[PDB]
């Protein structure tokens, strides 16, 4: 029994990490094949950060104005081109510590591993949801920026987030592998804000059908609800509505714990109403969203 | 900015994970070498678990009674002795992968990272603190036994833990890898009991200057305390006595913030007394015990 927050092993991700460097700029990149991948403001100095042309200049940027350090041996550019907000670095040796891949875009609600790194090494790892308004609430300091989240399916690594900024208010804004960034930023240095955030419900869900299965069952009551009635109670407290999607996936919990996802709705939407009144769940004070359906299951349902 | 529990990366971890297999019973090794390093308890079957005789079981066994497994490799084991708790699988091939290590024991309030494996595998890493009662709040399944505990310090791996079971309460409960149980429990299925556990002080402290030096300012107050006015206060709210080594551990924070120490514990006496108010501190509505002073200088800094 217990519960965490748990990120996936991060072993094959960091046989891919390196340092790319360009002019007084050192940030992280991600060497797949002959490929090294990382934000394209690399290029960029602060004169030309307010207003950048990203064309323009990458045409007057050469191969060895590019310095990429793979822990101590030196990685010769062969190559460079841009693919959206991605800078895309071909170099003369292919990774043999490669693993199995894929580029994944993610949608809001979803989980994943984050690895962060500075100057190229890997210092830590933790798990994160993409927040409904596309920021994510990480932990970076100064010289992360090319810090990627994956997840592991069974042998397979699926990257689906590159690092690139943070927001005046402490959260963090990045691009999926392929350079399209999540949410309406630039990779400009101008005031933008992200939207309003909200409640990712069906992982508030999924969290309390993981609290029954340890033990927490003081919130549970006779009543049942309907989705109409609990997403104009769910919409008020600024709450993902939750659709008929929701609670299929939330299936295999409400099997397994004898308590259907509409006789849940009522115990959170009495917990939205009434409150916590000086109980915790899982040790936890607030509802915690950060954890999907198959994160609970696989957690605890299966053994991995 | 932001502020994340995290744990360290894995990778020079999973290089070592092995699946161990004695009858019917498998659990998870550490391949360090040329030793494999599991629980003693392997050795045993049911009628074994109440009362063990460990030197009896042992005794009884020969080499090829143990399957060591890494990945689709099979490990020939051509020793085998016991040392405390733990049992030292002596094997033929040392490990390619073997990284820079030490083996070290911790204290209560100290934190390191769980690598969570099944069978050999790795299936996640969390980050947790040794509880002061000996035991931690983990997650554990059936077949996790023998999953280690680690800090990374450069290029060098300190081994602190390794999991053998879990409490009644739903608590963990191992040792180091001398075999040496953390806490007064031993590899019986016998009633055992931990002690109270307590909120770790120093820790909540650490939480609380990382908490300023991220801006937060609205719990401080114009107070300061002695040292055992505020141990009389905490330990009616089931925290840890405070000590004067927590105070210089302290020191540090205590300069690059400008708030000593005392004036600090006179703002967490008074956040005992009137609670939160709706308010949060580095996004928690409860004040957090697994940040060590390290570790907050290590993320704030
Ligand atoms: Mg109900
Ligand atoms: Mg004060």
């Amino acid at each position: 029994s217990g519960f965490r927050k748990m990120a996936f092993p991060s072993g094959k991700v960091e046989g891919c990490m390196v340092q790319v460097t360009c002019g007084t700029t050192t940030l992280n990149g991600l060497w797949l094949d002959d490929v090294v991948y990382c934000p394209r403001h690399v290029i960029c100095t602060s004169e030309d950060m307010l207003n950048p042309n990203y064309e323009d200049l990458l045409i007057r940027k050469s191969n060895h104005n590019f310095l990429v350090q793979a822990g101590n041996v030196q990685l010769r550019v062969i190559g460079h081109s841009m693919q959206n907000c991605v800078l895309k670095l071909k170099v003369d040796t292919a990774n043999p510590k490669t693993p199995k891949y894929k580029f994944v875009r993610i949608q809001p609600g979803q989980t994943f591993s984050v690895l962060a790194c500075y100057n190229g090494s890997p210092s830590g790892v933790y798990q994160c949801a993409m927040r409904p308004n596309f920021t994510i609430k990480g932990s970076f300091l100064n010289g992360s920026c090319g810090s990627v989240g994956f997840n592991i399916d069974y042998d397979c690594v699926s990257f689906c987030y590159m690092h690139h900024m943070e927001l005046p208010t402490g959260v963090h804004a990045g691009t999926d592998l392929e350079g399209n960034f999540y949410g309406p930023f630039v990779d400009r240095q101008t005031a933008q804000a992200a939207g309003t955030d909200t409640t990712i419900t069906v992982n508030v869900l999924a969290w309390l059908y993981a609290a029954v299965i340890n033990g927490d069952r003081w919130f549970l009551n006779r009543f049942t609800t309907t989705l109409n009635d609990f997403n104009l109670v769910a919409m008020k407290y600024n709450y993902e509505p939750l659709t008929q999607d929701h609670v299929d996936i939330l299936g295999p919990l409400s099997a397994q714990t004898g308590i259907a996802v509409l006789d849940m709705c009522a115990s959170l939407k009495e917990l939205l109403q009434n409150g916590m009144n000086g109980r915790t769940i899982l040790g936890s004070a607030l509802l915690e969203d950060e954890f999907t359906p198959f994160d609970v299951v696989r957690q605890c349902s299966g053994v991995t």
